[PDB]
């Protein structure tokens, strides 16, 4: 698929946002994630212990992955879909190491988009989120069909 440049603005007007506190948003929307999908909590072999918000609002752990994970996302943005190379190393890793469903990429884009949501009205209205869904859903089928090469999922 391919976002027009008007999308892709709209995408990186919020996401510039975002960027003033990454461990803040990243802690966010990964306790969103848990508390509502707590299924994908187990995949993390050094945080499935968690019990509570309040456990996970204190890991340090949690909150340096969510940097680290959030980071590689805005890196893959802002390459506006010319993001070939990053997703390389990164679909080799969730697909052979880590064993991460396509589903649970929905997952997470939907925390995604609920936490932007929540954080950013003002510059999440709908178009802004048509944009921001439109540039996951490119992420995910290109991870998709990056993960059928690899021998994954399929
Ligand atoms: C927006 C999508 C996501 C991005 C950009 C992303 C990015 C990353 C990055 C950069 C790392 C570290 C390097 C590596 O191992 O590849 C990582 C590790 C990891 N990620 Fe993902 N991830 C995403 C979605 C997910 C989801 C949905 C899950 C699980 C339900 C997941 C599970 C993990 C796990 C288990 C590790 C290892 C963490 C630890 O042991 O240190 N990722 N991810």
């Amino acid at each position: 698929m391919v976002l027009s440049e008007g999308e892709w603005q709209l995408v990186l007007h919020v996401w510039a946002k975002v960027e003033a506190d990454v461990a803040g948003h990243g802690q966010d929307i990964l306790i969103r994630l848990f508390k509502s999908h707590p299924e994908t909590l187990e995949k993390f072999d050094r945080f499935k212990h968690l019990k509570t918000e309040a456990e996970m609002k204190a890991s340090e752990d949690l909150k340096k992955h969510g940097v680290t994970f959030l980071t590689a996302l805005g890196a893959i943005l802002k390459k506006k879909g010319h993001h070939e190379a990053e997703l390389k190393p990164l679909a080799q890793s969730h697909a052979t190491k880590h064993k991460i469903p396509i589903k649970y990429l929905e997952f997470i884009s939907e925390a995604i988009i609920h936490v932007l949501h929540s954080r950013h009205p003002g510059n999440f209205g709908a178009d802004a989120q048509g944009a921001m869904n439109k540039a996951l859903e490119l992420f995910r089928k290109d991870i998709a069909a990056k993960y059928k090469e690899l021998g994954y999922q399929g």
